[PDB]
């Protein structure tokens, strides 16, 4: 959806590898995953 534009980036901490820890910096991406 055009609503979740404030965080079109996407949810990805990367803490599941390099170990940067919940490095999302914009979970808004979820707003787009649905619309």
């Amino acid at each position: 959806n055009k609503g979740c534009a404030t965080c079109s980036i996407g949810a990805a901490c990367l803490v599941d590898g390099p170990i940067p820890d919940f490095e999302i910096a914009g979970a808004x991406g979820l707003x787009g995953l649905w619309g």
